[PDB]
């Protein structure tokens, strides 16, 4: 066993040896050494401020509403300096980690939250006694019966609810067909950041007072729908400007405060970028990042976007920034790394808070992607690889945090030395990056009426998600539908073991009696199709519902289309706009190992009944356990086992095709996608015990990885069997993700670098969307589990994203672990 660097620097934090990388990184790892080990506290001021606009605007467009409301923030929002930051701009009053609050979303859990956030098993945060009574006597009064979440949970049929809550409030969720738009205001985006580093926010201003000047008094349409959305991204202009100003005003007071001469010219320098950007094109790369910081920085004050808002092909709209600074001999690639890792340190100090119970379980280890996007293709099909490109990829290497959720494109031109980097990067440890693969999304996206040219500069969002930020325009949150509970319920009559005698599906039958294989095909189908039947009814409610909610003046502001036709991005439908929705096939690998060794064991082989293989599922395999042992001896996904992939490839057809039929009478393609969040954790602790081996209440696959300890075959044959369980001939599908995970001796050295980058060239060559890698040792997480505190530092890779192993629950603990490490390729 040889260790990953991310273990060396483990054992180098034990022995108490200072970080071989602090001496070139000094001032960030100066700034990430202040707020390490500490709870997040939650931060009541942009709510706050929020409502008291809000509560004064009742009966005014929404979009209006906010974007006075943001006025009113960047008014009265506590503004501060960091000692020895490079960068300005702060979602809260609080020094380290730090949460805010989005009342409009979720304000009716706003008293669960004071009382249950500091101590709950998933991603807690503590609150002040003076801050818990500010969110219960200013904030949630007036948004009482005013959330999102009170109309969603009110709108959705008696049918529908049932597998949605359990109970008549939304509070809990079920964890059957799960509703995602309650826990964040939408779906992941990526602003368009190079049109402020080109325009400024004042240019952006200037073109929409152009617009306001050519409406037509008389025209109805131009008066009530489109002067205050107009007016609305004006004000939002001077809002993050004035935000700005504030930030440039508290910069030079701690510049008179301070006696040391070369910090107080940094002072002023900052205080020069804040009163210049992002208001005015950046004239620099010092200015470039500060403008940019500026703007998701504000972002995060507008709304809670899913995974928290994404930054986009930074590797391509700074690097003119870069080049003319580093050829002009002011700019060094280590001045460049430093500002960067400004940037990731402040990132790192902003907590995506979720404050309902669903939300902290789809989220564990205070869960993000604020993807960052490296290489690809240009606009006009060449590659795009620079020397950016190299400096984040030598950052996410060094720079010890889980930031920034670094995402590299692959396509089949990508040059040798770039997947070189990436695959040393990998087998650094942590997780980094994550691949997304253009042969893939590419062709699915110009089939659904994007251009080459806007579809090549497509940025990763989120977990996987692709973005075109001048051409997206659907923003709401997607159903999470599980796949194993239909297993269940074909098992017993459309009941589950977890809530007992409610009858959640289909009433099937007594799956002891059945005589074929074909009818508890028939039976798994009929609660298959029924999910499928709640899902897009659920949808359908919720892109009604979120358009009376919600609003997002400065992200329409950044918006071509938006711009064009003056209609805020949460709107169902925008002219010109190409709209990408999702639910997510939860479970996968669990319904196809199932479904393989009722088929194999019960009805082609008879080695048991279903009599007997419900007595074992029954007692959760306690007696039983031959009975067990027999069932995980049957063909199972991840194993290029056609017997098993065949069953996953007919489970994806009805969803794809489903897909294909009913998505476009909502208006939106609603595409079958397999990214889990953690939700795999609650997901399986409600599916009891499942025909393929599996205890009750434990996680169920991953993403579209195999089950935990199925893939038998090697790490190529998980790659083959998500090909054949794709369905190329259809379109209507998004993303796999998929988690493999390596022991670093399986790729020691050059020759085991070599065989990573020939691994993700097939990855590429089977146009599959996603993959991410642990290297990693078995016994680096049981030494963790047993002593969290000499190894609290130890960063894996879960979904999407890497964590600290101590934060996570023991049920994804447990995940992580069984997870079968592959000890050659």
């Amino acid at each position: 066993e040889i260790k990953s660097p991310h273990e060396q620097r483990l054992e180098d934090n034990i022995a108490g040896k200072e970080d071989i990388y602090r001496e070139s990184h000094k001032r960030v790892f100066k700034l990430l050494e202040r707020f390490d080990g500490q709870k997040p506290a939650i931060d009541v001021e942009r709510a706050l401020y929020f409502t008291q606009s809000m509560a004064e605007t009742v009966g005014q467009p929404l979009v209006l509403r906010w974007a006075k409301a943001l006025m009113n923030v960047a008014k009265n929002i506590t503004v501060m300096v960091q000692d020895d930051q490079l960068l300005l701009g702060r979602c809260g009053g609080h020094d380290g980690r730090y949460g805010i609050l989005y009342p409009e979303l979720d304000g009716d859990f706003l008293d669960i939250a004071v009382r249950d956030l500091p101590t709950r098993p998933q991603s807690p945060a503590s609150i002040s006694p003076e801050d818990a009574k500010i969110v219960v006597e200013q904030i949630a009064p007036f948004w009482k019966g005013r959330t999102y979440h009170e109309a969603l949970n009110k709108a959705l049929p008696a049918e529908v609810h049932k597998l949605t809550y359990d109970d008549p409030d939304g509070l809990i969720s079920r964890f059957i067909v799960n509703e995602t738009s309650s826990f964040r205001s939408s779906i992941q985006w990526v602003h368009d950041y190079e049109v402020v580093l080109k325009r400024g926010f004042n240019g952006l201003k200037q073109e929409m007072e152009e617009k306001l000047a050519a409406l037509d008094p008389a025209s109805p349409v131009d008066q009530v729908d489109k002067r205050p959305f107009i007016e609305a991204t004006i004000l939002v202009c001077d809002a993050i400007v004035l935000w700005a100003k504030r930030h440039a005003d508290a910069a030079r007071k701690a510049a008179e405060a301070c006696a040391d001469p070369v910090r107080k010219a940094e002072l002023i320098r900052m205080a020069e970028n804040a009163e210049h950007v992002p208001a005015n094109p950046a004239r620099d790369f010092y200015e470039a990042v500060q403008s940019q910081y500026f703007t998701q920085m504000f972002s995060r004050l507008e709304q809670k976007t899913g995974t928290t808002i994404s930054n986009g092909r930074m590797d391509q709209y700074f690097y003119p920034f870069y080049k003319k600074d580093m050829e002009a001999g002011i700019l060094t690639d280590e001045k460049t790394l430093e500002y960067l890792e400004c940037m990731w340190v402040g990132m790192a100090e902003f907590i995506d808070m979720y404050i309902s119970p669903a939300g902290g379980a789809f989220n564990e280890g205070y869960a993000h992607w604020e993807a960052v996007t490296i290489g690809g293709q240009t606009p006009d099909g060449r590659d795009a690889t620079n020397d950016l490109t190299y400096l984040f990829l030598k950052s996410k290497r060094e720079f010890p945090l889980h930031y920034p959720d670094l995402a590299a494109r692959i396509h089949s031109r990508a040059p040798e030395r770039y997947l070189w980097d990436v695959a040393e990067t990998i087998k650094f440890g942590s997780g980094f990056p994550k691949l997304c693969n253009d042969e893939e999304c590419i062709p699915l996206y110009v089939s659904k009426g994007a251009t080459f040219e806007e579809a090549l500069d497509y940025a990763v969002s989120g977990c996987i998600e692709i973005r075109m930020p001048n051409r997206d325009t659907y923003t709401s949150g997607g159903a999470y539908t599980n796949f194993a509970s239909a297993v269940e319920m074909a098992l017993y009559d459309g009941k589950m073991k977890k809530y007992g005698d409610v009858q959640l599906g289909i009433q099937t039958g007594d799956a002891r009696k059945f005589k074929s294989w074909d009818e508890f095909w028939n039976a798994y189908v009929q609660q298959h199709m029924l999910l499928l039947r709640t899902t897009f009814i659920q949808q359908y409610i919720v892109i009604q519902t979120r358009a009376k909610h919600f609003a997002q003046p400065m992200g329409s502001v950044l918006h071509a289309l938006c711009r064009k036709h003056c209609i805020d991005l949460h709107q169902p439908q925008i002219p010109e706009g190409l709209n990408f929705g999702y639910f997510e096939f939860m479970g996968l690998g669990t319904v196809i190992d199932s479904l393989a060794a009722i088929k194999k064991l019960v009805f082609e082989d008879k080695k048991l009944t279903m009599d007997q293989l419900i007595d074992a599922l029954e007692a959760n395999f306690e007696g039983y356990e031959d009975i067990q042992q027999l069932l995980r001896t049957a063909p199972c996904y991840g194993n290029d086992d056609e017997y098993a992939d065949e069953i996953g490839r007919e489970l994806d057809r009805m969803a794809v095709s489903f897909a294909a039929k009913y998505g476009k009478e909502m208006g939106i393609n609603n595409d079958a996608r397999y990214v889990p969040f953690t939700s795999h954790v609650p997901f399986g602790k409600v599916v009891s015990a499942t025909p393929n081996g599996r205890v009750a209440w434990f996680p169920l696959a991953d993403g579209s990885s195999p089950s935990h300890g199925a893939d038998h075959n090697g790490p190529t044959a998980i790659l083959l069997s998500n090909h054949n369980t794709k369905n190329y001939g259809m379109r209507a599908r998004a993303a796999r993700l998929i988690n493999v995970k390596f022991t670093p001796k399986c790729v020691e050295g050059d020759a085991g670098t070599e065989k990573l980058v020939q691994f993700i060239r097939t990855w590429c060559d089977l146009k599959l969307w996603h993959i991410q890698f642990n290297v990693i040792n078995a016994d680096t997480l049981k030494k963790a589990q047993k002593d969290p505190q000499k190894y609290r530092n130890l960063i894996v890779r879960i979904a999407g994203y890497s964590a600290y192993f101590v934060d996570l629950t023991p049920d994804l603990q447990n995940d992580l672990i069984a997870r079968t490490g592959h000890d050659q390729m």
